């Protein structure tokens, strides 16, 4: 694999010399395991930056918040029972809350064991997720087998004996830096490689780029022995960490009882530790090198015992920073939010602004959503915050390499709405959108952002979030839209069609239309919307009837049957609507097809052509101006589309030519020129007529496009093209079928006249009529003809009555002629027809459901086509392009309204968008299911207060026998002696 | 070979913990666990009379 | 439920598993007619 490491790190041997490293790679416990640990054979005196780098980069693991290092020696007895509880609940709790650290001496039988003990009880106990790490440093010289580790190349599994002055290496572990210095079995001979390490990892700082704070890191001693002194005041002395010290061992009480009075030196020095030992410099440097400082040593204490450990451990390194680190930074470092709980709700020190406002930068950046609810609720303005020096600087963090990074490769709170949209962040999103100000359009265009965003990027994995992050915008917006049409129709109806000028001049509806939002036009609301914008200018569900006998006379307009200086401006109204161009247009179509029928049956002489044929080259060259109107006049941003504005001739040359109904009529457009060139000359009269009666029908089929907008027939005529999975597999079955049947009955019948047609037909087409009832018995029996021998082979003969049967029929074995035909209309018939039927039952009834949204959804553009089309007819289409070259959507696309009610209307959607977020979360929380969560929690703490109560009972009852013995003695002392 | 065994030993630990988990924190071990922290504060309680 | 914790903080298992151990494990037989039957053909 790796190869550097024999290259960069180096060792030593038997005043000594330097060598590439060899015994590195994976280490394996044939246990009960999730992963193989890693160890590195290393010489002393090499730059630790090396080392760090190795760990964070090439290894797996993550950079540290904590670094605590367990440093002391108990000798090896077993402990006494709390401080199995301190190690068991303070060290191991808080080491897997905050992403900690433990660096120990990591061999086994030491203090080390112990630790390995609470790591492996705690993770046993229960499963909290994010196992608890170790590193351990030890030298190389006393673990028990070697030469299972050592090889050249290296081993990535090593399995690992115990059996078969030396130690083991302990299996709770994940790292194993062995330092070596040459010898065989010296323990205790490498310090200043620890003491090295941990002083480097205190000037790194944290989070992705630098901005917060440097990691802390302090030494915590039980117990240890006579040569401990030396190796804390080399690190008090030197790099300036904090020290704890635990309470109640028997060599670092020494130093409890000498800071705890603010020669009784020698008295302290033969007291509280070994006595034999020697007063010549542990009275003077030993503890006068220590207590020439005090803020950086602190107490732990003894009568207050666990659940609070990273309180002190808090409180000690605040304090002895001051001899800028905070409070509220190092908390938003950890994720503990309890710390900022009780911090901001306790009363006794007044909070200032620099602290919150310096610290909100830092819980921006790492992706803290739950910290920024606390700072911006009971903290400062956001108007006093947001700079443009900030959030340039905010801006400049790019957490990534390849999303925002390659898109700027080629380069107030909707500002941090785009940031949160732009990095994939949904918790900071959602909280962003429900403090915003303009609320349903910015829930549309998240989704069009997202969707278009979608595209770019290469991974599955990242568009399986992208996606589902679209969905629960749109929910949300179709859920909010919903919860404001309730009230006051015309606001709604006001607040949807409006212009929002965060993203240009554009409309609520057209975001929606262009990001293919299902959800959206699914609800009726927007139905009920686009029904009064088709009846046009002023007119509300007047019937049929009265628009065709409107449409009929022209003076019935004027009069009372329409529902909605005067007239002039009354008639301009009326011929606007949609609904009015609509059956313009279908009633000139219809013309048209009943001149191309007058032209096709009577007239079409072999002639100079005329009147009634020059006519239809008019109409048909007006119809191909208005089909190349339609095609350069110009698709979906969803797809990836060159979207509005300026686009390419060569891409609206291939957005035209895929949607398939006007292919067709480009077809039907090119067969009619073929047709009507053939005429005009002379010499291929017919093949015209045979090919233009063909294009009739092209044309005539186009006659269902048209009617696609109507609601009556909408869902019905789409379902049609989804029902050709099934025809396929008849005419595969029944081809099959057929062919031998037809086979078969011409090989046992042998006409006696055949060419190529007469056989095609008679094999082909006679079977195809029988399965619509028309069975014809003449020329399949023999008894129904007459017997006569015409023939010349030998056998006997008989002769149809019929045509096209030839002239003469065998008569051999003619029985199964019918029992092939009793069998083919028994299949046929009875078996594939109904089994036919049920497949388009069990069809129809599953794609039903989508079909029914999928037209929904296309009805805006099928209303929007209308209205840019020409408000003229055909024959009068010539005017209307006069008007059109003469200089060379409005109506209910843009809705203008004064200041004051648009202030107005924002505050009337405000208040439903507050209602409706405090609604849905208080359904949350009166709930059937957080219900027991806090009884759960509340019995929990229930029980934790009747903890106290019961040695209560205990100490008071051994005060008052005191009491009781002091009385009888006293008793005693006066009337009975 | 090796590094592939290893990408799906990962997964498998992942699989297992994350199915152990959604059992844990189900809405019927909460009463079950309630019970059993009900029963021994009671017993608790029936020492200080 | 005894093998989860004899297993868990205990030993390592290429310490336990040896063939005269294993040799003894399948030599106990705890039916007569499923393994006992296919070794009567062994």
């Amino acid at each position: 694999e790796q190869s550097w490491i024999p290259k960069i790190f180096k060792k030593k041997t038997c005043h000594t010399t330097e060598k590439p490293t060899d015994a590195y790679g994976e280490l394996d416990f044939t246990g009960a395991g999730r992963k193989h640990s890693n160890f590195l054979r290393l010489s002393d005196r090499t730059d630790p930056a090396a080392v760090y780098s190795l760990v964070t980069r090439t290894w797996g693991f993550r950079a540290p918040n904590l670094v605590v290092s367990v440093l002391g020696g108990s000798g090896g007895p077993v402990l006494q029972t709390w401080l199995q509880d301190l190690l068991r609940r303070g060290l191991v709790r808080a080491a897997q809350s905050t992403g900690a650290w433990i660096v120990t001496g990591g061999l086994h039988t030491g203090i080390g064991r112990h630790v390995g003990v609470a790591v492996r009880d705690h993770q046993m106990a229960s499963t909290g997720g994010t196992k608890v790490v170790a590193m351990g440093v030890a030298p190389w010289g006393v673990v028990r087998n070697r030469d299972t580790l050592i090889n050249p190349k290296g081993s990535f599994p090593a399995r690992y004996r115990w059996r078969g002055v030396q130690f083991p290496l302990d299996y709770n572990y994940s790292a194993f830096f062995l330092v070596d210095d040459g010898t065989h079995g010296c323990l205790g001979g490498e310090n200043r490689f620890r003491l090295r390490l941990e002083s480097y990892i205190s000037q790194q700082k944290t989070g992705v780029g630098g901005t917060g704070i440097d990691i802390p890191v302090l030494l915590l001693l039980i117990d240890g022995d006579e040569k401990m002194l030396t190796r804390i005041e080399n690190a008090t002395q030197a790099q300036l960490p904090c020290l704890l010290v635990a309470g109640s061992g028997g060599a670092a009480d020494c130093l409890a009882e000498t800071l705890e009075d603010t020669r009784q030196g020698e008295a302290r020095d033969r007291i509280r530790r070994f006595f034999p030992k020697g007063d010549l410099e542990v009275l003077q440097a030993q503890v006068e090198r220590i207590m020439t400082r005090k803020e950086l040593l602190t107490v732990y204490s003894s009568e207050d015992g666990s659940e609070e450990f990273e309180t002190i451990v808090l409180k000690a390194l605040v304090k002895a920073c001051g001899s800028y680190l905070d409070e509220l930074r190092l908390a938003v470092a950890w994720n503990r939010v309890d710390i900022a709980q009780s911090e901001l709700f306790r009363g006794d020190i007044q909070w200032r602004s620099f602290h919150l406002e310096a610290s909100l930068m830092d819980a921006l950046l790492n992706d803290r959503p739950e910290f920024v609810r606390l700072l911006i609720s009971h903290g400062l303005s956001l108007g006093h915050f947001l700079t443009p020096m900030r959030l340039a600087q905010l801006y400049s963090a790019a957490p990534s390499n390849s999303l925002i990074r390659n898109l700027l490769d080629q380069a107030p709170w909707s500002d941090l709405l785009l940031w949160a949209l732009l990095l994939n962040r949904a918790q900071m999103a959602m909280y962003f959108w429900e403090m915003g100000s303009n609320a349903v359009s910015s829930a549309l265009g998240a989704c069009l952002l997202l969707r278009v965003m979608a595209r770019l990027e290469p991974d599955a994995e990242e568009a399986a979030r992208r996606k589902d992050l679209a969905f629960k915008f749109e929910g949300m917006g179709v859920d909010l839209f919903g919860e404001c049409y309730r009230s006051s129709e015309v606001r709604a109806a006001r607040l949807l069609l409006r212009r929002c000028p965060l993203w240009g001049d554009a409309t609520c509806l057209q975001l929606a239309m262009q990001a293919d939002a299902r959800a959206f036009f699914a609800q009726d609301g927007v139905q009920s919307l686009l029904t009064q914008k088709w009846w046009g200018d002023m007119a509300s569900t007047t019937p049929i009837w009265a628009l065709v006998l409107a449409f009929f006379c022209p003076p019935l307009i004027y009069t009372r049957l329409i529902t909605f200086r005067r007239c002039l401006r009354r008639w301009f109204h009326f011929w606007g609507a949609p609904v009015t161009i609509f059956m313009g247009n279908v009633v000139s179509y219809l013309l048209f097809l009943l001149l191309f029928s007058r032209v096709l049956l009577v007239d079409f002489q072999p002639a100079p052509p005329g009147s009634l044929e020059l006519l239809l080259y008019f109409w048909a060259f007006t119809l191909l101006c208005e089909e190349l109107r339609q095609g350069l006049s110009g698709g979906s941003l969803a797809s990836g589309g060159p979207g509005p504005g300026h686009a390419s001739l060569s891409q609206r040359l291939r957005l035209y030519l895929a949607d398939s109904w006007n292919q067709c009529d480009l077809v039907a457009l090119t067969c009619f020129l073929l047709g009507v060139g053939c005429r005009l000359t002379p010499g291929l009269y017919h093949l015209g007529r045979t090919v233009l009666c063909i294009d009739f029908m092209v044309f005539t089929v186009r006659l269902l496009h048209i009617f696609t907008v109507n609601k009556q027939l909408g869902p019905k005529i789409v379902i049609v093209s989804k029902m050709m999975k099934d025809v396929f597999f008849f005419l595969f079955f029944l081809g099959v079928w057929l062919v031998a049947y037809g086979v078969a009955t011409e090989g046992l019948l042998r006409p006696r006249d055949s060419d190529f047609p007469s056989i095609l037909r008679r094999v082909f087409y006679r079977p195809y009529l029988q399965i619509f009832g028309q069975i014809p018995q003449e020329d399949m029996d023999v008894a129904l003809m007459e017997h006569s021998n015409c023939s010349s082979e030998p056998g006997f003969w008989a002769h149809p009555p019929g045509a096209q049967a030839g002239t003469c029929v065998s008569q051999y074995a003619n029985w199964l002629v019918v029992l092939l035909l009793v069998i083919f209309l028994l299949v046929a018939n009875i078996l594939l027809v109904n089994l036919l039927i049920a497949m388009f039952s069990y069809t129809f009834g599953k794609v039903q459901g989508n079909s029914d949204l999928y037209w929904k959804a296309q009805r805006y553009r099928l209303i929007r086509e209308f209205h840019s089309r020409p408000a003229l007819a055909p024959p009068f289409i010539v005017i209307s392009h006069l008007r059109l070259l003469l200089r060379q959507a409005l109506e209910h696309f843009r809705v203008y309204l004064s200041k004051e009610a648009e202030r107005k209307l924002l505050t009337w959607e405000s208040v439903h968008k507050e209602n409706f977020l405090l609604a849905r979360a208080r359904d949350k929380r009166e709930s059937d299911s957080e219900r027991l969560k806090r009884t759960s929690q509340k019995v929990d703490l229930a029980l934790k207060q009747l903890g106290h109560i019961r040695e209560y009972e205990q100490r008071l009852k051994v005060l008052e026998r005191e009491v009781q013995q002091c009385s009888r003695v006293l008793g005693w002392v006066a009337e009975a002696l």
